[PDB]
């Protein structure tokens, strides 16, 4: 039962079970635990676990959608430290994109 936080790995797992792996928390939960993004210390309050399931809020229109549709994000390629640029996007209707450039540009994978 290896941890899953790759692009393709998370994509597939979503399409299957219609959820994350429960190694992802929310920014909310993290913070409660005393995580400070500004202290960078996600791996210290929650060693081995990642962020995921949070909202992305496609306000920029970089992803597709309308209004009823929401987007979520999840950490890709997480190791330790701060939150990175690599993140998987997946909507409720199960479009998936990726981005490796901190919400500059996205590529459709599913």
């Amino acid at each position: 039962a290896q941890v899953i936080n790759t692009f393709d790995g998370v994509a597939d797992y979503l399409q299957t079970y219609h959820k994350l792996p429960d190694n992802y928390i929310t920014k909310s939960e993290a913070q409660a635990l005393g995580w400070v993004a500004s202290k960078g210390n996600l791996a210290d309050v929650a060693p081995g676990k990642s962020i995921g399931g949070d909202i992305f809020s496609n306000r920029e229109g970089k992803l597709p959608g309308k209004s009823g549709r929401t987007w979520r994000e999840a950490d890709i390629n997480y190791t330790s430290g701060f939150r990175n640029s690599d993140r998987i996007l997946y909507s409720s209707d199960w479009l998936i994109y990726k981005t490796t450039d901190h919400y500059q540009t996205f590529t459709k994978i599913r």
